[PDB]
């Protein structure tokens, strides 16, 4: 009886629960925002993070790619939505790590404009991480062009984060992109978002 | 060859390096900071996040637990830092959040306190960091006093991560800790800092 506690309106408690569909591995959400329901969270996990993950045994985990790590094990090879070998497995965490660098960049701005008065906001701060923000999606620009993702309909963990990033990112910062930018990024999120497991897990 | 980018007192930039000395596998380090030397990060990683690992063949990942990731597929199933059992790596995992739950809300004040005006800081956003701070070690205490940590010499990533967070947590955020709490986490810790590994290690020099 696996629970994925989080709303999925947060790019790391989708991710979490797109690879638990794509793994095939049943559960049950609990849409709990961290902020609205802060008690109801922390009664589940003190530390009120999201995503958690409560096991069948009532252990909890925290940490999106931890969990995805147990739900890797929980899974099996045969399902795995990494490579297993070292340089397609490289490649995969590189695209993931540039992947969710943009989403904790992108949450970061929106904590800066939303958890503060607007006379707290620190413009170096936000100059900052919006420039790694840019870099982030240059970098996968970049690797999208090098070599493009499948589009069979199957889903791999960089395929799963990258789509989940970027809509996040125009979700909540669309200020921060000019249209045409990331075209294939973009391009490769929207196709994603057109998938059965997208359509089945909306953000909102 | 493996190249290790950032300083060693960033807790996630330590745990790499302790879980590559731990993996066995060689590496260079570039103590580097994010702040002032941004541009040569930037260089290097343009989305200048520490720690970056630049593999032997020069692609750049960051993000220490993936980093750490592609090392033990690097290193190999014999030497990994991880139990394989589905009950003891639970374990593990569970242990390694709240550590890094711990890492990423002292950091979250260190950021709130050093990289903006005093006038900027906002006290109700310290409040609910230091509060999941506190949150973090009293669920890793609980586990600890449940089923303590082995202490024969060799370490696994939860032991690895719980040390270097607390050590972090104790030299940048000592006010949010009196000395009679969480007595199990800082036990380990300080019964890891000794380890021949952590003292290969230090977090400042
Ligand atoms: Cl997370
Ligand atoms: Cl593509
Ligand atoms: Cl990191």
């Amino acid at each position: 009886s696996l629970k994925l506690i989080g709303m999925l309106d947060s790019p790391y408690v989708r991710r979490v629960a797109i690879s638990l569909k794509s793994l095939g591995l049943p559960f049950e959400h609990h849409s709990l925002s961290v902020f609205s329901t802060f008690e109801q969270f922390k009664a589940i996990n003190p530390v009120v993070k999201a995503p958690t993950l409560v096991c069948e045994g009532g252990e909890v985990l925290m940490d999106s790619s931890l969990i995805i790590d147990y739900l890797e094990t929980l899974a099996g090879p045969q399902r795995s939505l990494m490579p297993t070998a070292l340089p397609q497995r490289l490649r995969e965490l590189r695209l993931v790590g540039l992947a969710l660098a943009a989403c904790e960049k992108s949450v970061q701005i929106v904590y800066e404009r939303n958890l503060r008065p607007a006379e707290k906001q620190h413009g170096p701060w936000l100059e900052r991480v919006g420039g790694q923000l840019q870099a982030a999606y240059g970098e996968l620009e970049q690797e999208l062009q090098k070599q493009p993702l499948p589009r069979d309909g199957s889903l791999g963990q960089a395929g799963i984060s990258l789509a989940v990033a970027w809509s996040f990112s125009q979700m909540m910062v669309a200020d921060q992109f000019n249209p045409g930018q990331f075209p294939a990024v973009r391009g490769f999120a929207e196709y994603a978002e057109q998938l059965p497991v997208f359509l089945a897990t909306p953000a909102t």
